[PDB]
């Protein structure tokens, strides 16, 4: 029993940190095979943010121009790219200590493991999701750019976000391991701000599953909906539209509780109207939306309470 | 910016998980040099559970009996003994990659993080703290016991706590890594309770500074009490007595932000007596006590392993 905002193991993410350096700025590098990735800000100056051109100052840089430290040794730099956002520097020492991987891209109410680093270090690792508005709500300081986000279904880590930036709320914004943010955010400081975001609709329903299987129902109503009156009254909540794709993703918790999709979306629908009247449901005063349907399947029991 | 329930990265202790085996009981073990150390119930049968007698239960196993896989590699069992609630076994070969480690009672209050493992594979990361009742509210399914709480400071693993039970209310207890419990109860099936619980006000207090070094501020007032004033407050919302001890440790959060701590005490006694009135703080609608003052020093620092 119980429910946790649960990280994956770190460890497989661990190996792979290395702290890179370009002139007077540090930040963190992910060394896979013979490859460090790291955000291409790492070659600008404040002053360059305003209006970069990065491809006219990486033509100014050489390989020992990057120093790259993992642990204690130092790497050699012998090539480097960029593709999109992020540098590649090709090194002469394969990571030993490299996982099975994947890049993978991961769509708006995903959630992963971040592992927060500062020069080539960790520090800690908690779960996020990725918000309807591309963002994150992470927790990083000067210093955690280069910082992965990530998967571990199975022995294989399936990497899907690179840190690159804080926003003007204290929010933050990456790119997957292509170098393609996530949003329309770009690695220029300009008046980029975080749009309207929304609840996480399919979220929140897969996290009242997970209260019913530990043995919560006192929520429950009644009542049932039409999938367009629910969108109807969600988007007056600012939730996101809940759509087929998301009940169909639901059956296997509408099965193991034996509650249709449409009625526990009636259920939301009342919680929104009336709050928790001094309750709580899993140990929260708040409708919880960074726990996925696979995330509640994973770590939740087989057997409903 | 950002505020998180964060882990310690978990690499360190996933090195150090096995799988141990006697005869139809399965559980996680702690490999450190040539010793496995696990919960002594693992050589019970649910009959067993009702009284046993660990030491003619014990005497009647051989080494031979132990199963210890790490990884897919069978360790060999050379010996045997109990310290308290706990089983060490002598294995042939050394964990080549034990850690620097320390084993430490914590107090009530304390915060560490729980590497929940199924046969001796690893599958999450979370952070927990040691409740009044010494209690935890972790996640934690069958099999997850000899599953490790732990606390990493520079390149130091302190272990604190290994999972031996699921309580009635969905709570868990366990023991120190001398087998010794952490509450009044005991390694047997018998009528066993959680006490009431308390909130741990001094980490409340933690909480309310860190949203204030990120900018939440609508909480406080002009106002001051005494040390005595506030307790007799607190002490009727079942709030833990706040002591000198708690005024100094909060110190460098009081330095940090420039608030009193008898001030911010008095920003709580009206959170306490009003409420929060639609607000939340850093997120919550709920009083967060999970969070230790030196967890908040880390976070709004950087401090890397
Ligand atoms: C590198 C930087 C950034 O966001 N740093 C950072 C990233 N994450 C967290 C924290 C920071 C800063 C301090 C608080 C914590 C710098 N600010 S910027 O507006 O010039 C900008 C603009 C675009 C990009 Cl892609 C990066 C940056
Ligand atoms: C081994 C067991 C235990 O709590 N297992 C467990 C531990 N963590 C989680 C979950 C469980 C069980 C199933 C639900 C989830 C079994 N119950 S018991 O009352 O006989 C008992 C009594 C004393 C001790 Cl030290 C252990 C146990
Ligand atoms: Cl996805």
């Amino acid at each position: 029993s119980g429910f946790r905002k649960m990280a994956f193991p770190s460890g497989k993410v661990e190996g792979c940190m290395v702290q890179v350096t370009c002139g007077t700025t540090t930040l963190n590098g992910l060394w896979l095979d013979d490859v460090v990735y790291c955000p291409r800000h790492v070659i600008c100056t404040s002053e360059d943010m305003l209006n970069p051109n990065y491809e006219d100052l990486l033509i100014r840089k050489s390989n020992h121009n990057f120093l790259v430290q993992a642990g204690n040794v130092q790497l050699r730099v012998i090539g480097h790219s960029m593709q999109n956002c992020v540098l590649k520097l090709k090194v002469d020492t394969a990571n030993p200590k490299t996982p099975k991987y994947k890049f993978v891209r991961i769509q708006p109410g995903q959630t992963f493991s971040v592992l927060a680093c500062y020069n080539g270090s960790p520090s800690g690792v908690y779960q996020c999701a990725m918000r309807p508005n591309f963002t994150i709500k992470g927790s990083f300081l000067n210093g955690s750019c280069g910082s992965v986000g990530f998967n571990i279904d199975y022995d294989c880590v399936s990497f899907c976000y690179m840190h690159h930036m804080e926003l003007p709320t204290g929010v933050h914004a990456g790119t997957d391991l292509e170098g393609n943010f996530y949003g329309p955010f770009v690695d220029r400081q300009t008046a980029q701000a975080a749009g309207t975001d929304t609840t996480i609709t399919v979220n929140v329903l897969a996290w009242l599953y997970a209260a019913v299987i530990n043995g919560d129902r006192w929520f429950l109503n009644r009542f049932t909906t039409t999938l367009n009156d629910f969108n109807l009254v969600a988007m007056k909540y600012n939730y996101e539209p809940l759509t087929q794709d998301h009940v169909d993703i639901l059956g296997p918790l509408s099965a193991q509780t034996g509650i249709a999709v449409l009625d526990m979306c009636a259920s939301l629908k009342e919680l929104l109207q009336n709050g928790m009247n001094g309750r709580t449901i899993l140990g929260s005063a708040l409708l919880e939306d960074e726990f996925t349907p696979f995330d509640v399947v994973r770590q939740c029991s087989g057997v409903t309470f």
